[PDB]
């Protein structure tokens, strides 16, 4: 006989990593770049019913070994094929968020397999990484073209340094990044948007009504704190205020998450003068904070190209392999 076998995006057959909103039907919502969705599978076809906000988010499907699919998302419910063979046989079936908050927010609701099973949900590494920042985290223009206006095509969570570096210490990863966003301020000057401390308490979304993310849903062992590029945009921000919330912002960290090891980083845009200005503020911080608990590594600043300022592919894997040592070190992960 041939059958089908439907199941909740909130199944215990599917996987996630990322933060994720259980909705009370049991599909999931998730708006941050990176959330990964797995199940392994014996049949010959799975469909997935997805649907964005704004119909201008990006996912990549991922069957077996083969070659990425990026797939742009309607804002109505779809049917989405994610694979289909003439025969039924084992397969692997992953579902990565390319997009990030500000192009909307991606739903899954259930996946339908034709076929006999699903198998039980991949396995997660062990190690736990948590990485925070701005659109550089997000994976802003990775996958510009020449040519091209930039659109939210051109993210690309896959090849970001964060889920790069999670790969080479086989750990899993959440990115928890708002491009534009700061510490303290946008690029723009503004305070009073969702700035790092705030979104950090989001699961998705940065309203009155985003949802509260429990952190008891994902305790990491090591978090990396790569945020500033936009609140030195306007200037170099003032040195007390911006080492006072800097200072509180990791207390809330190391309360939060009791076993975690933190790592402070300038990140790769800033250059010169700010760059050196948030280094200075970064060791003072760590100075007030007096922990044994965080730590600070080193980076290159990478220009980005002609066509954007946002670091490039090849510069996110050169980041990769400059940060991958000294975590190495820090988390004694010498693996």
């Amino acid at each position: 006989m041939s059958s089908t076998h439907t199941i909740a995006a909130s199944d215990p057959h599917i996987q996630v990593m990322g933060r994720t909103h259980i909705n009370d039907d049991a599909s999931l919502t998730f708006g941050y770049p990176g959330v990964s969705l797995s199940t392994i599978v014996a049949g010959s076809r799975l469909t997935a019913e997805m649907q964005s906000s704004n119909g201008n988010s990006w996912i990549d499907v991922i069957i077996d070994n083969h070659p990425p699919t990026s797939i742009k998302l309607d804002a109505q419910q779809q049917t989405v094929e994610l694979f289909h063979f003439p025969n039924s046989g084992e397969h692997r079936v992953e579902i990565i968020h390319r997009s990030e908050n500000w192009h909307g927010q991606v739903t899954l609701k259930q996946l339908t397999l034709t076929g006999t099973q699903f198998l039980p949900a991949p396995v997660l590494p062990q190690r736990k990484i948590l990485v925070l920042g701005d659109s550089v985290t997000c994976g802003e223009a990775i996958d510009r073209v020449a040519g091209e206006d930039k659109n939210t095509r051109w993210w690309n969570a896959r090849e970001s340094y964060g889920m790069l570096t999670a790969k080479a210490l086989d750990a899993q990863v959440q990115l928890v990044c708002w491009g534009g966003r700061g510490l303290i301020r946008s690029w723009n000057g503004k305070t009073d948007d969702a700035n790092l401390p705030d979104f950090y308490q989001f699961t998705l979304g940065d309203t009155g009504q985003a949802p509260q993310w429990d952190h008891h849903r994902y305790q990491p062992d090591l978090i990396i704190s790569a945020i500033g590029t936009n609140d030195f945009s306007p200037g170099i921000p003032d040195r007390a205020t911006y080492i006072n919330t800097y200072t509180r912002f990791v207390r809330t960290l190391l309360d939060n998450h009791p076993q975690a090891t933190i790592v402070l980083t300038e990140g790769a845009i800033l250059n010169g003068d700010k760059k050196a200005a948030l280094v200075s503020y970064i060791g003072e911080t760590r100075q007030q904070l007096h922990s044994n608990r965080v730590f600070y590594a080193s980076s290159s600043h990478h220009p980005g190209d002609n066509s954007d300022a946002h670091p490039t592919k090849d510069q996110h894997a050169a980041m990769a392999r400059e940060l991958t040592p000294q975590l190495r070190q820090i988390m004694d992960w010498l693996e």
